[PDB]
DNA sequence: TTTTGCCATGTAATTACCTAA
DNA sequence: ATTAGGTAATTACATGGCAAA
C-alpha cells in the first residue's frame, strides 16, 4: 500500500471530523473517502495514527 | 472439523492458559497436526464463546 | 421403531478494525 | 504505512435434534 501526502484541504477536513469524534464509523468513512478523494484505508490508518499520537 | 482427541487437548490447554504463547501454539500445532492459524483461531473463538456464558 | 427430512444450534473461518510498536 | 496480538460480529456450512409418515 503506497504512502500518500494529503492535500491541506484533506487534512483540514480530517482534523475537522477528528475534532468531533476520534472514531469513524464505516459508513462515515465511505462518505469522507468519496468527499475527499481519499482511499478508505488511508482515512482509517490516518485516524488510527492520530489517536495514538494524541495519547502522547 | 477437529477430532475428539484434538479438541480434548486444546481444551486441556485452554483451561491452563486461555491465551496462547508462541511456544504453546507451536507445540500444539506440531503434536496435533494442525496449522498454527487454526490453533490461534480456535483459542480466539473459544474465548469469545466462554464470554457468552 | 425405522427413516426421512428439515430447521436450529454449533463452530471454523472470514471480515473488520482496535491498540501498540 | 506495516506487523502483530486482541476483540467482536458475521459468514458459511456442518451437524444435532426432533418431528413425523
Amino acid at each position: 500500500r503506497p504512502r500518500t501526502a494529503f492535500s491541506s484541504e484533506q487534512l483540514a477536513r480530517l482534523k475537522r471530523e477528528f475534532n468531533e469524534n476520534r472514531y469513524l464509523t464505516e459508513r462515515r468513512r465511505q462518505q469522507l473517502s468519496s468527499e475527499l478523494g481519499l482511499n478508505e484505508a488511508q482515512i482509517k490508518i490516518w485516524f488510527a495514527n492520530k489517536r495514538a499520537k494524541i495519547k502522547k
